[PDB]
C-alpha cells in the first residue's frame, strides 16, 4: 500500500544450471565430496527432481545421509548458497573453454558433446577406439585454480563435460573406473550447456543506500521534521531504545535502516535511562566513544573484510583450524581462550624483533678482521667524551659523538671486483674522515685464485708495514690499475716510499706463500665467511651483530637500526641497568648466535611455511603409518617433547647425508620423534621399496657407527612394491606443494627448503633450529596450556605438534602488513575485562559455538547500518556466538546518519510458486513523499556497478514528482555487476621499489588486448576491469619490456611461495584477483621509461572529447553540447563518458545520436583506489573523477583528450584546441574573465589566500581543458595530483572545488599551459563586447541573481533552442520507431 522504492543488481553473465552450482558449492574445496556427489547424479540419483526446490532438497538428505556435513557445515552450505559464491567459478570454465578449447580444436565437431582429451588427441566415445585431432595451440595440460584432481597416475585425462545431459554418466565411469586403478588421475572441465537459457544471473551480498541530498534544514511520514541542534545525545538515547525493548537485535535494525526519519523520535518518554554512564568505565579502559570495531575469535577486521563474501571465507578458514584443535577433546571456548592468549602475541611481537649473530673474530682468534677505526685510541676522537651519559641524554636524528665502543659495522668485500673495492675506498674511508661514531671493519673475499693472493698481500701490508700502507696499495689499485688482480709496478710504488720502517716483526716481502699467513689467514677469512653466510652472489653486512644484506642502500637500512639500537640502550639506562665499566657492544651479543643459516634465519623475514600436523596425518595415515618412525623416548619430559619429519631423495648423495645427521641429533636429543619420508626425483622405480628397505630396519635405526651402515641398509633386501602407499606419497608432495627429487626437513610443522646441498643443514643446525623454533611456537604454547589447565591433553611429541601447528598458522595474515592496515596479525582478549550488563546482548549458544563475535558499533553511525544488517544474517548462523556493544559520542557537531540503507543477503535461499531460486531485492517501504534523495550502491571492493533499467533520475527522486509525473509511487530500479577487478601490488626486484609509468597489458587467447594500464606510485597500484575467466598480464611492448622482465604476478599471496612464476589470473570469485606482482630489472639498468633515450586519430578519431553529466538536465545539456561541436566542425569526432553517473535513459540513447551526427564513442571508468582518500559526497566524487584518474582512466592508445562541461556550447572548430601548442605542459586551461567591470565584489581569487599562494599565476577554469596524455604520463602528474589530493584532503575545508583548485595549487610544481580568452565566455565575469570573439561559452552561476540554468540558455543563446528542438523530435522519433 505504502509508497516503495526497489533496487535489484544483475551480474553480466547468464545463470549457470543450478545443478552444477550446488555440486561445487556443496565441495568448497573438499574434492571427496565433489566426486562422491558427482557418483549420486551420474546414477541418474538427480533426475527425478524437477525444480530447484526439490534439487537443492536432495542436497540437504545427501549430504547429512553420507556423513559429508554437520549441522554446522549444512549451515554454512545454504549462506554461501543463497550468495550465488560458486556461479563466478563455473562461468571461469566456460570463458576458458570458449575462448582457449575451441579455436585450438580444429575440426567438423557433431555428436561430440563431451569428450576426453588425451596426449593432444580428443576422443568423442567412452571406448576410445578413434581420435578426431591434433589440437592446435599451447597445453591445456597446465593445472589452473579451478582445477580438480582425482587419483595418481602417469597419465593425465581430461573430460569437458555438458553435465547437464545423461549423455554424460558413461563417460564419467570409464574414466573414475581408470583413476581408481591408477592408470591415469582424473579431471573434470566444463562446456556451456545449450539445455539452458541465456538469462542474467541475481546477485546479492551488496547494500543500496538511499542520501538525503539536502541536509541543510535543522533548526505516514511527509518530510523528516528537523529538530533543534541536541544532536549530542542521539547516540546515547539511540543505545539505550534498543536496550530498553528487549528484542534488541531487531531494534537495532528497524532503528539503524530508517534512522534519518526517526531522530525527532528519539528523547521520548523518560528516554535516556543512563545507567549506563556506567560503563564508560569500559570507555576508560579500551576504546574511544563512537568508534566502530570488529573480533572474529580475537582477529581484528578491518572494514573491507566485512561483507558477506570476505566474511564466509574467513569461517571456512577458522572452523578447519579449529575442528582440527578439537579432535584433541577442547571446547571451541577452550580452543579460541587458547589461541588469544598472552603468551602466545607475546611471542609474535618477541620475533618481529631482531636476532643478531656474533661477528667476532674470537673464534678465529683475531686474524680476520681489518678495522679502519678504533673509537678508544684513534687521536681523531680525542676530543670526545668517553662517557655512557652522552648516550642517554640525546635527542633528534643527529648522531651523538663519543669516544667509546658501542657500534660497529662489518662489510665483507671482494678485493678481485672494482665495485666492492670502490666501497671501501670511497665509502668505508669518508665514514672515518666525518668523525662518525661507527667502528668500520671489513673482510675480504675469498672465491678465486686473485681474490686469495689479493687477500694475502693487503694482509701482508698491514701485519709488517700497517692499515695505512695497505690503505694506499687498495686506493691506488683502484684508481690507477682499475682491476682486483695484484700489480707489482703499483704494489713496488707503495713499499718504495710507504715501506719506511715497517715495525715489529720484519717484512719478508716478494713472494707469498706462508704456511701460516696463506694458511691460517686465509683459511680463517673463509671460516668467518661460511660461518654467518656472508658471500655468495649478494654478501651481507653485519651491523651489531644484524644482517643487512650488500643491495640497495644498506647505510639507509643501517642508519635505521643505528638509531633503533641507541633507544635500546637509553632504555637500559634509564632504568640503570648500565655501568661505566662496561663493554656496551656486548649489551647486543648476549643472545648473539655464533653459526647462522640463511634457511632457519631467512632474511627476508616473511618466508615462512607451516602445515597443519593433523592434517598430515589424517589425510595420508595410508603413507604415514608405514614410514620408519623413531619415537621419542618414554621416559622424557613434555618440555623436551618435539616431532621432526625428514623428507629427502635416497636416490643422491645429498638425501642421504641430510637423514645421517638427522638420525645423528636423535641420538642426542631422547625428547625428539623423527619421521623419514622417502622422496625420490626418478619414480620408474617404486618409492615403496626404499621404504619397506628401513621400516625392517627401524628397530635398529641410529645404530649407525658410520655412514656406511646407512648406505649399505639402503642396498640390502627384497621387496614388493606397495602402490597404495605410493599413492599417498604423490598426494603428500601435492598437498604440501613439494617438487620430487627435493630435500626438506619439518620440525612441529615447521618447513624449510628446498635443501640444495646437505652441508647447508647439518647436526648443529638441526639443534638451532629446535632451539628458535622451541622458544617461539612451542614455549609460548606450553605455558598458555597449562595457564588454562588444558596441559592434560598432550600426550605425547606428535599430541603436541598439533596443537604449536594450529597456533602458529593462527597468527598468519591473509592481508600483507602495509597494504590495508599497518597493525599486525595479533588476536587482541583485551575486551573481555570489559563490564557487559547494560550495553551487551548476545546471540547464539557460547557452550556449542565454534565462531565467537564481538561487535562494538555506534548507533548514529553510517558504518554501524551496514555491520548490523551483515551480522544479523551471519547470527542466523548455527554455531556462531555474537555478543555486541553499543558505543555512541558526545561530539556530534553535524546530522550524524544521512541516509536509509537496505542490505540484499539472506541466510538460506528463498524459492518460488514454480519452485525456482528467488531472486533478491532491496524494498524500501513507506518512503517519505516530500524528501529528495540519492541512489547508491554499496558494493564489495572489487566490483564495478552501473544502473541498467530506471526511468527515474536517481541522482534526484521525489515521489511526488513521480505520481504527479507517472502516476505511480512506487520505484524500480535494476543495475549490472558489469565488471569484477584484478588488482594488485606491484615490486622491483630485488631492492623493492613501486615500479611508476610502467604499462601493462591484459591479454586473453582470443584477442591479445584486453585491457591497458600504467602503475601507479602508491603501493605499485594497478587494476583491470574484467569478467571470470583465463587472463595474461604481458608488459606493454615498449620502453616497458626494453627495462624490464616480470618474473611473476603475485597470485600465490606476497610470497614468492614456490610455484608462482607465472604470469596468468583467473578470476573465480567475488572478491575478484588479489596479485603482487615482481618486476626485475634487466642487465645493467638505472634507467627510468617517464625519460626518453595520427595513431589515436586513426583508432579513435580527429578529436577527442571527454564529459561527465549528473542528472537528466545535465545530461539533457550534454546533448547540445556534443551538437554543438557537430554542427561547427567538418571534422572527425570521438566521445568519452563517465559511465557510471550517467542514466540508462541516456545510455540507451546514444547509438541514436551517433548515427544522426555521425560520431563515435566510448564509456570509460575507473575504481576509486582503497588506499586513496574517499569523497562522502557525490559532486565531490565526480570533481575527483575528472582530475585524479586522467592517465590511467583512457587507454594508451589516445594521444590527447579535451574536457568539455555539461552545460557548455561551442561555435568553434574544436580541433584549434588540439593544434594549440602547450609550450611542453600536460594540460592546458582558460583563465578568469577579468573583463566585466564591477563584478569584482564576487572575485574571491583576488583576495588573500588565493592571491598570497597565486603569487603571479592565474585562477583558471576547470570547464573546459586540453590533456596531452602522452606528456601526462611521461611527466607522471597524476601520481602528484593524487598525493597532494590526499595529503590536503586531512583538513575537511580543504579543497572548495577540487576540480578547479587542484590545477591550481599543483602550477608551480606542474606546468599549466594558459589558453587564450578567446577560448571561454561566461556572461557573470565577461564583458558583452568580448562574445563576439567567443569561442566557447560556459553557464557560470549567477549569484547577484537567482535566474536558472535553463532561463541563462535561452536568453545568452538564441541558437541552444535550435539544438534543442533537433534532439526533441529524434527522441519522439525513436519512440515512434
Ligand atoms: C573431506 O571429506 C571426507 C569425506 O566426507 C572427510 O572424511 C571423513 O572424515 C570423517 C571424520 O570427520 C571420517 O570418520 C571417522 O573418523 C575417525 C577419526 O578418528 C575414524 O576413527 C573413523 O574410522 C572414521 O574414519 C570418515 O570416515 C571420512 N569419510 C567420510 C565419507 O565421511 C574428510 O574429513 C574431509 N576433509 C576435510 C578437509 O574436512
Ligand atoms: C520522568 O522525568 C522527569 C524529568 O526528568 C522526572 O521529574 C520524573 O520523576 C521522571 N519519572 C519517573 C517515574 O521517575
Ligand atoms: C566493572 O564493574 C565493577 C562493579 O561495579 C567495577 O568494580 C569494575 O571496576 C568495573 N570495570 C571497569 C574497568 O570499569
Ligand atoms: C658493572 O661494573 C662491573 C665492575 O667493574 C663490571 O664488571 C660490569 O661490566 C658491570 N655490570 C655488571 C652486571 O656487573
Ligand atoms: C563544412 O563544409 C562546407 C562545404 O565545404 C563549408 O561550406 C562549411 O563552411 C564547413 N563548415 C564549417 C563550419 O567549417
Amino acid at each position: 500500500a505504502s509508497p516503495s522504492i526497489n533496487v535489484a543488481l544483475k551480474a553480466a553473465f547468464p545463470s549457470p544450471p543450478y545443478l552444477v552450482e550446488l555440486l561445487e558449492t556443496a565441495a568448497s574445496d573438499n574434492t571427496t565430496i565433489y566426486y562422491s556427489l558427482l557418483d549420486r547424479i551420474a546414477k541418474g540419483h538427480f533426475a527425478e527432481a524437477t525444480t530447484d526446490k526439490a534439487l537443492y532438497e536432495k542436497f540437504l538428505e545427501v549430504l547429512r545421509d553420507d556423513g559429508h556435513m554437520d549441522p554446522e557445515a549444512l549451515s554454512a552450505f545454504k549462506l554461501a548458497l543463497s550468495l550465488r559464491t560458486a556461479t563466478p567459478r563455473v562461468e571461469a570454465h566456460y570463458q576458458y573453454y570458449t575462448a582457449t578449447v575451441e579455436p585450438s580444436l580444429s575440426g567438423t565437431q557433431e555428436g561430440c558433446d563431451q569428450w576426453f582429451l588425451i596426449d593432444g588427441e580428443q576422443y568423442c566415445s567412452p571406448t576410445l577406439d578413434t581420435s578426431h585431432g591434433k589440437v592446435k595451440g599451447e597445453d591445456q595440460l597446465r593445472t589452473l585454480p579451478f582445477d580438480r584432481k582425482f587419483g595418481v597416475g602417469s597419465r593425465d585425462v581430461i573430460l569437458y563435460a555438458d553435465i547437464t545431459s545423461k549423455s554424460f554418466a558413461p563417460f564419467h565411469e570409464v574414466a573414475m573406473d581408470l583413476a581408481k586403478k591408477g592408470k591415469a588421475s582424473y579431471r573434470v572441465r566444463y562446456r556451456r550447456s545449450p539445455s539452458h537459457s541465456r538469462e542474467s544471473l541475481s546477485v546479492n551480498g551488496y547494500g543500496v543506500e538511499l542520501v538525503l541530498k539536502r541536509t541543510d534544514y535543522i533548526v505516514i511520514a511527509d518530510i523528516k521534521p528537523l529538530e533543534k541542534s541536541e544532536l549530542a545525545a542521539l547516540g546515547m538515547k539511540a543505545a539505550s531504545f534498543v536496550m530498553q525493548s528487549e528484542k534488541p537485535f531487531e531494534a537495532l535494525l528497524k532503528l539503524t535502516q530508517d534512522f534519518p526519519k526517526y531522530s525527532n523520535s528519539l528523547g521520548s518518554q523518560n528516554v535516556s535511562a543512563e545507567f549506563e554512564a556506567e560503563h564508560r568505565g569500559n570507555r576508560e579502559v579500551f576504546l574511544p566513544e563512537g568508534s566502530n570495531v570488529l573480533w572474529l575469535n580475537g582477529l581484528h577486521l578491518i572494514d573491507r573484510q566485512i561483507q558477506p563474501f570476505g566474511l564466509v571465507d574467513l569461517l571456512t578458514r577458522e572452523r578447519k583450524l579449529i575442528k582440527s584443535v578439537l579432535d584433541l577433546g577442547l571446547t571451541g571456548q577452550q580452543a579460541v581462550d587458547l589461541l588469544g592468549h598472552a603468551e602466545v602475541a607475546h611471542a609474535k611481537s618477541g620475533d618481529d624483533e631482531p636476532r643478531r649473530f656474533d661477528w667476532r673474530d674470537d673464534i678465529e682468534e683475531g686474524q680476520v678482521i681489518i678495522w679502519l677505526n678504533n673509537l678508544e685510541k684513534d687521536k681523531r676522537y680525542k676530543s670526545f667524551s668517553p662517557s655512557i651519559w652522552v648516550l642517554i641524554h640525546h635527542f633528534g636524528h643527529g648522531l651523538p659523538q663519543i669516544r667509546r665502543d658501542v657500534f660497529n659495522l662489518v662489510v665483507p668485500v671482494d678485493l678481485t671486483k672494482a665495485d666492492d673495492v670502490k666501497i671501501v675506498v670511497e665509502g668505508l674511508l669518508s665514514f672515518v674522515k666525518r668523525l662518525i661514531p661507527v667502528r668500520f671493519g671489513f673482510v675480504p673475499l675469498t672465491p678465486t685464485g686473485q681474490a686469495i693472493d689479493q687477500a694475502k698481500v693487503v694482509y701482508y701490508l698491514l701485519e709488517n708495514y700497517g692499515l695505512a700502507a695497505a690503505t694506499a696499495y687498495l686506493e691506488k689499485s683502484y684508481e690507477e690499475q682499475s682491476t682486483g688482480q695484484p700489480n707489482e709496478r703499483i704494489f713496488n710504488e707503495v713499499i718504495k716510499d710507504k715501506s719506511l720502517r715497517p715495525d715489529g716483526v720484519e717484512l719478508s716481502f716478494k713472494d707469498i706463500f706462508i704456511s701460516e699467513k696463506h694458511e691460517k689467514q686465509i683459511h680463517l677469512s673463509k671460516h668467518w665467511v661460511e660461518r654467518l653466510r656472508a658471500g655468495g652472489d649478494v654478501p651481507t653486512v653485519f651491523f651489531d651483530g644484524f644482517p643487512i644484506p650488500r643491495e640497495c642502500n644498506w647505510l639507509r637500512v643501517m642508519n635505521h637500526r643505528l638509531m633503533q639500537d641507541l633507544q635500546a640502550l637509553q632504555q637500559a639506562g634509564y632504568f640503570g641497568m648500565l655501568n661505566e665499566s662496561m663493554w656496551l657492544p656486548g649489551f647486543f651479543l648476549e643472545k648473539a648466535l655464533s653459526r647462522r643459516n640463511t634457511l632457519i634465519f631467512p632474511e627476508d623475514k616473511n618466508e615462512l611455511t607451516v602445515l597443519n600436523v593433523n592434517k598430515i596425518y589424517i589425510e595420508n595415515h595410508d603413507l604415514m603409518s608405514k614410514v620408519p618412525v623413531i619415537e621419542a623416548s618414554k621416559e622424557s619430559t613434555r618440555d623436551d617433547w618435539a616431532a621432526l619429519t625428514v623428507v629427502a631423495d635416497l636416490d643422491d648423495i645429498e638425501g642421504q647425508e641430510l637423514v645421517y645427521y638427522a638420525l645423528r641429533f636423535r641420538k642426542s636429543n631422547d625428547g625428539v620423534r623423527l619421521d623419514i619420508v622417502h622422496n625420490p626425483k626418478d619414480t620408474s622405480r617404486s618409492p615403496s621399496v626404499l621404504a619397506q628397505r628401513l621400516k625392517s630396519r627401524e628397530d635398529k635405526l641410529l645404530d649407525f657407527t658410520r655412514f656406511l651402515d646407512l648406505e649399505t641398509a639402503l642396498e640390502t633386501g627384497e621387496f614388493e612394491p606397495d602402490v597404495a602407499y605410493d599413492a599417498s606419497l604423490a598426494n603428500f608432495l601435492a598437498s604440501s606443494n613439494m617438487k620430487a627429487g627435493d630435500n626438506f626437513v619439518i620440525l612441529n610443522g615447521r618447513v624449510l627448503g628446498p635443501i640444495t646441498s646437505a652441508d647447508d643443514f647439518k647436526k648443529e643446525d638441526f639443534e638451532v633450529f629446535l632451539q628458535a623454533e622451541r622458544r617461539t611456537r612451542i614455549l609460548p604454547v606450553y605455558k598458555a596450556l597449562e595457564d588454562l589447565g588444558l596441559d592434560d591433553k598432550v600426550s605425547g611429541p606428535l599430541s603436541a605438534a598439533k596443537l604449536t601447528s594450529v597456533t602458529a598458522l593462527s597468527t598468519i595474515s591473509d592481508l600483507p602488513q602495509g597494504i590495508f592496515d599497518n597493525a599486525p596479525t595479533v588476536r587482541t582478549t583485551l575486551f573481555k575485562q570489559w563490564n557487559s550488563t547494560y550495553t551487551s546482548f548476545e546471540v547464539g549458544d557460547a557452550s556449542t559455538a565454534t565462531i565467537f563475535f564481538v561487535a562494538v558499533i555506534n548507533p548514529a553511525s553510517e558504518i554501524g547500518q551496514r555491520w548490523v544488517a551483515v551480522l544479523k544474517v551471519l547470527s542466523e548462523l548455527e554455531g556462531v556466538h555474537l555478543r555486541v556493544f553499543l558505543n555512541p559520542t558526545v561530539m556530534i557537531e553535524e546530522l550524524p546518519v544521512k541516509r536509509f540503507y537496505r542490505y540484499v543477503l539472506s541466510s538460506s535461499p528463498s524459492f518460488d510458486e514454480s519452485g525456482k531460486v528467488k531472486a533478491l531485492s532491496a524494498r524500501f517501504t513507506g518512503v517519505p513523499r516530500e524528501t529528495l534523495l540519492v541512489v547508491g550502491m554499496d558494493v564489495p571492493p572489487a566490483w564495478l556497478v552501473t544502473s541498467k533499467v530506471a526511468v527515474d533520475d536517481l541522482d534526484n527522486l521525489r515521489i511526488k514528482d513521480i505520481k504527479a509525473k507517472r502516476g505511480t509511487e512506487h520505484v524500480e530500479a535494476i543495475y549490472e555487476l558489469e565488471h569484477i577487478l584484478i588488482e594488485g601490488h606491484s615490486r622491483e626486484i630485488p631492492c623493492a621499489h613501486a615500479p611508476r609509468g610502467v604499462q601493462l597489458v591484459l591479454e586473453t587467447e582470443n584477442n591479445p588486448h584486453f585491457a591497458d594500464t600504467i602503475i601507479m606510485a602508491n603501493l605499485g597500484y594497478f587494476q583491470f576491469k574484467a569478467n571470470p575467466g583465463v587472463y595474461n598480464i604481458r608488459l606493454k611492448e615498449g620502453r616497458s619490456s626494453e627495462i624490464f622482465t616480470l618474473e611473476s604476478v603475485g597470485a600465490k599471496g606476497w610470497g614468492p611461495i614456490p610455484g608462482d612464476d607465472n604470469t596468468e589470473v583467473v578470476l573465480m570469485d567475488f572478491q575478484g584477483t588479489t596479485l603482487y606482482p615482481r618486476l626485475r630489472r634487466k642487465p645493467g639498468m638505472e634507467e627510468e621509461d617517464v625519460l626518453e633515450p595520427s595513431v589515436s586519430k586513426t583508432e579513435h578519431a580527429e578529436i577527442n572529447i571527454f564529459s561527465v553529466a549528473s542528472g537528466h538536465l545535465y545530461e539533457r545539456m550534454l546533448n547540445i553540447m556534443m551538437a554543438s561541436v557537430m554542427h561547427h566542425t567538418n571534422h572527425t569526432v570521438k566521445f568519452w563518458f563517465i559511465e557510471q553517473f550517467l542514466s540508462p535513459s541516456f545510455k540507451d540513447f546514444i547509438p541514436h545520436m551517433a548515427a544522426e551526427y555521425g560520431f563515435k564513442y566510448e564509456m570509460v571508468t575507473y575504481k576509486w583506489p582503497h588506499w586513496l582518500r574517499q569523497q562522502k559526497e557525490k559532486q565531490r566524487e565526480i570533481w575527483g573523477y575528472k582530475i585524479l584518474f586522467l592517465d590511467v582512466l583512457f587507454p594508451l592508445s589516445l594521444d590527447k583528450v579535451i574536457f568539455v562541461d555539461a552545460d557548455q556550447i561551442v561555435r568553434t572548430d574544436m580541433y584549434d584546441l588540439v593544434e594549440h601548442p602547450l609550450d611542453g605542459a600536460p594540460y592546458g586551461f582558460a583563465p578568469m574573465c577579468d573583463s566585466r567591470v564591477e563584478m569584482e565584489g564576487y572575485r574571491f581569487w583576488k583576495t588573500g589566500y588565493w592571491a598570497n599562494y597565486l603569487k603571479g599565476k592565474p585562477y583558471h577554469i576547470s570547464a573546459l581543458y586540453v590533456v596531452d596524455l602522452q606528456r601526462f604520463r611521461e611527466l607522471a602528474a597524476g601520481d602528484r595530483l593524487r598525493q597532494q589530493y590526499h595529503a590536503l584532503s586531512a583538513d575537511p575545508n580543504s579543497l572548495a572545488n577540487l576540480d578547479q583548485d587542484l590545477p591550481n595549487h599543483m602550477q608551480f610544481t606542474i606546468p599549466i599551459a594558459t589558453l587564450p580568452q578567446e577560448w571561454l565566455w561566461c556572461e557573470t565575469w565577461c564583458s558583452d563586447e568580448t562574445l563576439k570573439d567567443a569561442r566557447t561559452i560556459d553557464l557560470c552561476n549567477n549569484p547577484m541573481t537567482k535566474e536558472p540554468k535553463l532561463d541563462r540558455a535561452r536568453r545568452q543563446v538564441p541558437e541552444w533552442t535550435k539544438y534543442d528542438e533537433e534532439i526533441a523530435e529524434l527522441a519522439r522519433r525513436v519512440r515512434e520507431e
